[PDB]
């Protein structure tokens, strides 16, 4: 075991990383920006450095933070999510010089940090990816059969010209052709090549995700799936575990999955393959998240697993003790993100400091948080104030539960997301389980709330 | 299901009902005084009366509170516990004002408040007692006869008891006889009877407690001990569940006797048979609480039973769904109580107002509270300003998950046992699982700590 650790980040994900290695009895180093000389991670660490000549400089510059852990003794370093924690050149400098990058190897990272090469790399594995042509279409006749096969409606671009001239959908074939004419000459028009490409479209899906830890030696768990559709601006809301969507069949058949690909590229540490999902059930791989992820915490609370403590156990070489009919998904978990902004106003990030501060606790309730009365929101940083989770047996109770712990948090000085998330909970939709990716589009009324 | 109920208490123990109350979607309402406007539990609650004329006849004037439920509507009291819950003149009051009380029965209560007839119930149930006298001494000569017979050291206790006075120790019949006058008239000061119990002298034990739960229809079942050794003067500071000292075949045989005695009693909602064990490890049945208790989380937290929601569905009359086949008890939880009180000072109140506060949070981390920056610790109430409970699946990261929790928990402006119960959480003897009611006697290292 690692008798010391930095780590490379800030706010609530750095203090659950420090507190994972606290439980472990390791020595914690924290770096911050001058702007943060009162950050709760630096009080919690057991050593803490200022570097850095701007507030993000401090945890972007990779060389200055590895020279740091040298300098210190520290003989790994824990990225948290964001900032450099998918940058394959941070992680192959940490080990260039000798101290453990906590996460996937750095090949892994680079692989997997091209979203093509990634769909490519799972298409190979047996995961599904969204169905089109391989590459570029060959001919408007090529189109008409392979859209057929995968199912309308279906999607046409451009090869060339990252999308100068837009996309076109066809619910038919007849909207097929006279799209694809089009298009080939737009394209030609715009960038000198007709050439199309065609994927399935996947029309108001759902955003559901399969968690996977795996140690050195090969052994790849997943952690079943979390349901993440309720977003905005590319940015989950909230995050529930398991999914509602998927049976214990398809959930292990996915898994199992999503495993053999992980087992094929040599991942270790924790991931996550983000998929899209239809009615049905049917997913299909987007992308790849090579690091923790924000609402890791809805799945520990229904498998029991800690997963920022087995990245750091599996980082120092050991092996990872269960095997997948070890893995049980016990009850529901829901993750509300407490941020400080307005929804009412675009979501744009409410800047200032917290005055009014009271933290709700009780039976199935955990919070992972960074802030007292003065934490400040800055423009530098991103504006989460805290997540809010919570466990039940039974989804309705899980529900009741969010809502009931909501309305009891008590945040001023700022605006914040809480209000928007006591309405979600009060939705007949969302108690119902009905909802995607466009779920806040499609329930307005859940921005109803009084000054 | 309740409407509405009415909860006659304040601080955490209110905040903990209202938060099972939301849940169960019952309006809640709060009682308060002038000096506490701004509490906790006020804001939390759909409704709030400010009673009282000084801060204990708000809690403590059972007329008051029957005749407030009855003007507003609530159908049902919680007492919490403290102030008016053991009261079995409040508990008749609103039986016959048509009020339902969230608790055992009146006459259970009155009858279990005296300490010679929770023993004789316990006796007859076949629950080990220890060995003492037949009652209530008739006078001092019975007591010289009874203590001649059993062994000395004996203790003379007040029957209508509770704490410290009209308690004494004899090692002798010289200390005895002055011991028996001594405490009678302590009894007849403290609790208006001077009734006497004489039982015989453990040294050094143990504090184990069993919670049992029934509901109005005869089923009762027990959720296992507690060890709430550590304490001082009559206050528990540390709570673990399960005991390090039971196996399982253990506590499935006491557990059952105290659900014997419960069933022969009629007892129904939540209460708790407290047993001292001696140097043998054998358990001996103390005293009966017909209550909620403080440390009632770390059973829920094993067996993963909410006890105040299910005290408020056995009170609407549901029945208890579980039987006693399926109650497990699933790794280990260690609750320390936060108190404002200065453990170099005799534990002396530690009067101010907190400013700063950080609460913390994590994997396995419960926070029960009712503080923030700006909560007033006055002489009025008691010095608690939040439980910190921890899970673990194995006993010694239970500890290294309190201790890294304590180490994180943040709070200024008054004195406060964080610095006492990270000691006992570093110390060999609590790690190794030796402690009991003397532990802090025996350990006053744990009292070295800066500031």
């Amino acid at each position: 075991m690692f008798k010391k650790v930095l780590v490379a980040n800030r706010g609530e994900i750095a203090c659950r990383v420090i507190r994972a290695c606290k439980e472990l009895g390791i020595q914690t180093v924290a770096i911050y920006n001058e702007i943060e000389s009162t950050a709760r991670h630096v009080k919690m660490a057991d050593e803490a450095y200022m570097i850095g000549v701007n507030p993000l400089d401090t945890y972007l510059n990779a060389e200055r933070i590895v020279d740091l852990a040298l300098e210190v003794g520290a003989e790994a370093i824990h990225p948290g999510y964001g900032f450099l924690a998918e940058n394959e050149h941070f992680a192959r400098l940490c080990e260039e010089k000798g101290i453990t990058f906590i996460g996937p190897h750095w090949k892994v990272i680079e692989l997997m940090g091209d979203k093509a090469r990634s769909k490519e790399v799972m298409k190979r594995a047996g995961v599904p990816t969204v169905p089109g042509s391989d590459g570029i279409l060959k001919d408007v006749e090529e189109a008409k059969r392979i859209a057929k096969e995968i199912g309308y409606p279906v999607l046409l671009k451009a090869s060339a010209g990252g999308g100068g001239r837009g996309i076109r959908i066809s619910r038919n074939e007849e909207e097929l052709v006279r799209n694809y004419e089009n298009a080939y000459n737009e394209a030609v028009k715009a960038f000198g090549r007709g050439d199309l490409l065609l994927e399935k479209y996947i029309e108001n899906p759902k955003h559901i995700e399969f968690q996977v830890l795996g140690d050195k030696y090969g052994n790849v768990i997943h952690l079943g799936e979390r349901d993440c559709s309720i977003q905005r601006r590319n940015q989950k809301l909230v995050e529930i575990a398991p999914s509602l969507l998927l049976t214990p069949e398809q959930r292990e058949y996915y898994g199992s999955l999503v495993v053999k690909a992980a087992k094929e590229i040599g991942y270790y540490s924790a991931g996550t393959m983000e998929f899209i999902a239809d009615e049905k059930g049917n997913l299909y791989f987007i992308e790849m998240n090579t690091r923790i992820q924000v609402e890791h915490p809805v799945t520990e609370m229904i498998t029991g697993v800690d997963i920022v403590k087995w990245q750091i156990r599996i980082a120092a070489g050991e092996r990872l003790r269960y095997s997948q009919e070890d893995i049980r998904f016990n009850g529901y978990s829901i993750e509300c993100r407490i941020n400080a902004e307005d929804p009412k106003k675009g979501f744009a990030p409410s800047i200032g400091t917290i005055e009014r501060y009271y933290v709700p606790g009780g039976f199935g309730i955990r919070v992972e948080h960074a802030s007292s009365k003065g934490y400040e929101i800055t423009p530098y940083y991103d504006s989460l104030i805290a997540k809010l989770i919570v466990w039940a047996p039974l989804w309705e109770v899980a529900v009741d539960r969010m809502r009931s712990a909501l309305e009891t948090y008590e945040i001023s000085g700022v605006k914040t997301t809480i209000p928007l998330l006591i309405n979600i909970m009060k939705d007949k939709d969302f108690r119902d389980g009905k909802f995607t990716t466009r779920y806040l589009e499609e329930h307005p009324h859940v921005f109803d709330y009084a000054e």
